[PDB]
Formats: C-alpha cells, sequence, structure tokens
C-alpha cells in the first residue's frame, strides 16, 4: 500500500539513515532512489515525502480535498493543540480560514496596503536617521512585518523603539530560531519520551505562553473598549462574530481559537517575510547590476517623489521577476509546513491511510530544473520571457498551493514588493564585503541566511 522507502529500525524508524550534508540532502538523496514518491519514518510515525513539481501539483492541487489536512509540529503542538487556523483540522480550519480569509481581506478603516505603505515610509525615516552607518538588519526588518501584523489584529503600529514592542519582538524571534534548530527536530521525532526532560521545547512553551498572555490582555482591552457599529481590527471582528454566535455550542468562535489565532498569524506572517527581505538584500548587496535595474525600473515607472503604490508592480516586470527570484533561490520553507491525508487516499501506485502525514518538499519545486535554467544561480531571467514581461512559472511554489495554500500570500507579496521598492527608490547600499567575498550559503530545517552588515546610502 505504502510507497516505497528505507526499511525502518522500531522506536528509531529511519532514523540512521542520515543526514550528511543536511535533512535536504537525505531527502535529494532519498528521492534518487526511491523516486519522486517515498515513505520516510520519524520514529515510529510514517511520512510520504512529495518531491518534484509534478509530485506535489498533483496532490495539493489535483486532489486538494484529500490533501488538506495539517499535521502537528511538536515543539509548538502544546501550545496551538489543534487550535487557531494554521493548526485546526476540518470543520474547525474551514471555519477560521474562511473567516480570516474574509476578514483581512478588508483591513479596519485604512486598507493592509495603506498601512504597509506607512510602515514603509516609517521604515525609510528610520534608516535615514542612520546616516550611511553600519547596521544589521535584522531588527528593523523582524520590526516592519511585525508591525503590519499588529496593525491588522491590534489596530495599531508600534515605535521601532518601544522597549514592550522590542521585549515580544526578541522573544518571538528566539522562537522561530528554537523551533528550526537540531534539537527541536530530534524532539520531533521522540517528544513521547523528550517532553519530561529540559530542552528547547521548554524555553519555547514559555516564550509562546508569554505573547498568548499579551494578546489576551489585548482582547480584554479591546472588549472594555469596543465599537460593536466600528470595529479597528482582527480581534474586533472576531468579538462581534463571538457574540453573533454566542447561542450556537458548536461555534468554533471561541476564547481559544482567538488567541491561538492571533498567535498563528504572527507565528507564519512574521519570520518567512522578514528573511525574505533579509535575504534579498544579501542578494541585491551580492549582484549590484541587479539591484541597478531595479532602481532604474522604479526611476520610470514610479520615479523619486511619490511613494511606490501596489498598482505600479502590474508596470514594473523586473523588479517583480527578481523578488519573484528571491523567493525561489531563498527557498525559506523547503519541506514546506506538514500536511495529513483526511481519508485513505489514492495516490499514484499507494494508497496513504487516512491520517498520515506528508510533507511537500517545495524546494524540490523551486530547484526544479524542468522550469528553471539556473537552478542553484541568481537568475530574474527565470521569470522573464523574450519580450522582458513577467512569465509564470509552474515550479514557483514558494507558498505551497492547493486549500492550506498561504493565506497571507497577498499581503506577503505586497510586503515584498513595498518595502523592497520603497527601500531602493530611497537608498542605495552597500556593505564591507566584496561583492564576489558574499557567500549567500544558508545556516536546521530553517533555511536561514547568514548574518551581515549593510549601509543605507540616501539618494539625490
Ligand atoms: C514571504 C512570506 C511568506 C511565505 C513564503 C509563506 C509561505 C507559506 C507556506 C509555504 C505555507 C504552508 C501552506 C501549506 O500548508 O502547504 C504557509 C501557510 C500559512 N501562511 Fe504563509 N507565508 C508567508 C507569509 C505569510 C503572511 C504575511 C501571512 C499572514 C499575514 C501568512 C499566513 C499563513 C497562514 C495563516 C498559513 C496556514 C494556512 C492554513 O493552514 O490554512 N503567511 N505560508
Ligand atoms: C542523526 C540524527 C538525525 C535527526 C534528524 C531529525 C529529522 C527530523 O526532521 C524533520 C523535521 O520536520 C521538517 C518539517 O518541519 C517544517 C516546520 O516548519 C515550521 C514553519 O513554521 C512557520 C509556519 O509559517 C511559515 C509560513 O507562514
Amino acid at each position: 500500500k505504502l510507497p516505497p522507502g528505507p526499511s525502518p529500525l522500531p522506536v528509531l524508524g529511519n532514523l540512521l539513515q542520515m543526514d550528511r550534508k543536511g535533512l535536504l540532502r537525505s531527502f535529494l538523496r532519498l528521492r534518487e532512489k526511491y523516486g519522486d514518491v517515498f515513505t520516510v519514518y520519524l520514529g515510529s510515525r510514517p511520512v510520504v515525502v512529495l518531491c518534484g513539481t509534478d509530485a506535489i501539483r498533483e496532490a495539493l492541487v489535483d486532489q486538494a480535498e484529500a490533501f488538506s489536512g495539517r499535521g502537528k509540529i511538536a515543539v509548538v503542538d502544546p501550545i496551538f493543540q489543534g487550535y487557531g487556523v494554521i493548526f485546526a483540522n476540518g470543520e474547525r480550519w474551514r471555519a477560521l480560514r474562511r473567516f480570516s480569509l474574509a476578514t483581512m481581506r478588508d483591513f479596519g478603516k485604512r486598507s493592509v496596503e495603506e498601512r504597509i505603505q506607512e510602515e514603509a515610509r516609517c521604515l525609510v525615516e528610520e534608516l535615514r536617521k542612520s546616516k550611511g552607518a553600519l547596521l544589521d538588519n535584522t531588527l528593523l526588518f523582524h520590526s516592519i512585518t511585525s508591525n503590519i501584523i499588529c496593525s491588522i489584529v491590534f489596530g495599531k503600529r508600534f515605535d521601532y523603539k518601544d522597549p514592550v514592542f522590542l521585549r515580544l519582538l526578541d522573544l518571538w524571534f528566539q522562537s522561530f530560531s528554537l523551533i528550526s534548530s537540531f534539537s527541536s527536530q530530534v524532539f520531533e521525532l521522540f517528544s513521547g519520551f523528550l517532553k519530561y526532560f529540559p530542552g528547547t521545547h521548554r524555553q519555547i512553551y514559555r516564550n509562546l505562553q508569554e505573547i498568548n498572555t499579551f494578546i489576551g490582555q489585548s482582547v480584554e482591552k479591546h472588549r472594555a473598549t469596543l465599537d460593536p457599529s466600528n470595529p479597528r481590527d482582527f480581534i474586533d471582528v472576531y468579538l462581534l462574530r463571538m457574540e453573533k454566535d454566542k447561542s450556537d455550542p458548536s461555534s468554533e468562535f471561541h476564547h481559544q481559537n482567538l488567541i491561538l489565532t492571533v498567535l498563528s498569524l504572527f507565528f507564519a506572517g512574521t519570520e518567512t517575510t522578514s528573511t525574505t527581505l533579509r535575504y534579498g538584500f544579501l542578494l541585491m548587496l551580492k549582484y549590484p547590476h541587479v539591484t541597478e535595474r531595479v532602481q532604474k525600473e522604479i526611476e520610470q515607472v514610479i520615479g523619486s517623489h511619490r511613494p511606490p503604490a501596489l498598482d505600479d508592480r502590474a508596470k514594473m516586470p523586473y523588479t517583480d521577476a527578481v523578488i519573484h527570484e528571491i523567493q525561489r533561490l531563498g527557498d525559506l520553507i523547503p519541506f514546506g509546513v506538514p500536511h495529513t491525508v483526511t481519508k485513505d487516499t489514492q495516490f499514484r501506485g499507494y494508497v496513504i491511510p487516512k491520517n498520515t502525514e506528508v510533507f511537500p518538499v517545495l524546494s524540490s519545486a523551486l530547484h526544479d530544473p524542468r522550469y528553471f535554467e539556473t537552478p542553484n544561480t541568481f537568475n530574474p531571467g527565470h521569470f522573464l520571457d523574450a519580450n522582458g514581461a513577467l512569465k509564470r512559472n509552474e515550479g514557483f511554489m514558494p507558498f505551497s498551493l492547493g486549500k492550506r495554500i498561504c493565506l497571507g500570500e497577498g499581503i506577503a507579496r505586497t510586503e515584498l514588493f513595498l518595502f523592497f521598492t520603497t527601500i531602493l527608490q530611497n537608498f542605495s547600499i552597500a556593505s564591507p564585503v566584496p561583492p564576489e567575498d558574499i557567500d549567500l550559503t544558508p545556516r536546521g530545517v530553517g533555511n536561514v541566511p547568514p548574518s551581515y552588515q549593510i549601509r543605507f546610502l540616501a539618494r539625490h
């Protein structure tokens, strides 16, 4: 029934069938023997691995409903516990997703785009203060993407030097490092034993509990100040839907799903976006001619006075292609987020029993040599046709595909476009390291780029 793969040991599974270069290189090596679809054992748990564009498309698109289940991540499950939009399943997920999708479509008063532009203006104002001083951009890029989520859920942004904000930021971004760490990957395989002993899991738990506590306080603060005729944000809207469903005891719109849906938005909405911006500017230091062409396109379509608007992207295929290529080569979620099959499901030769975990290895699509001339080399041409127009690419699935496709895709892409262009419109860039010496190779389950310094040199 199950797809082929290495014979598992009891308890340990295919632990010893790796890892060498890494978990990605193992899967790549495993793939080269067993094919594009294979079974691997994480401890005693069987997982089906989907490799290559065709197989991932065939599962997530052509059988969308079967492959619409969400798998657990062991280090954060004790916080989420199947609540919230990311880790919910079945009807719960369906309802939270529908509500969330519909809600963020409107904001609040001012739109998400307008908030991103404002954030972009705040960023520029801030960068301008350094006067070309060296800086690591990690914090500011974590801040700007968190502020967009804060704007959406709390109806406001925080100042960049606010200690309340900075403390939460530090809390958040320690958690991501720990979640991705090798120790948490060991915890994934053997949580049942390891949950009784000290480890990264305890620290992840406390960090996320602190964040949840802050969110709970905001919720109470929102309720206490609520104008039901004028919702300010996601929480107000959710609070109003809570009231409407007050009678229905089969309603998913209760307190627990509120707290953890908000946590979910921060969990999925900050790290990947920030790192994408950080990785992007690393590439822009390594390839100044690209950066130069982007600025020329900014100057031609937008000019030097008004700020970029999302409308501009349609007229800026080169920049848009650069952003596509940044996301592709960046490959920030190489294994995807874990799925499960919602029923005994027929896939190629095989039957995947109900609730079996499935990893869609986005990386193998993003590096698919069918769709990309130069998979391992930065090449904006990958997304440009012979007329210099943006071209769609079947391999390009950084946000995944199907019913679980990134709920924030449009928000993510808008941030990417407006931040990159608003920054480059106002600043050129430099750093101590010669372009030729800049190393793009990442630092376990994460694909995190190395730290670096950059200058933002005001223009005009
Ligand atoms: C460059 C930035 C981002 C990238 C590359 C990205 C990518 C992804 C990927 C690969 C998934 C897994 C989908 C699956 O299960 O197959 C996902 C899920 C998700 N993302 Fe994003 N994301 C980004 C930013 C955001 C933002 C800004 C938001 C919200 C504003 C967001 C919200 C979510 C949510 C809620 C899910 C869970 C969807 C569900 O289970 O229904 N993400 N994202
Ligand atoms: C020799 C010892 C080897 C130990 C090897 C352990 C292997 C275990 O590795 C498998 C780990 O699971 C890989 C899939 O995890 C993906 C988790 O991604 C977390 C991303 O969370 C943020 C979600 O939002 C991102 C998009 O918005």
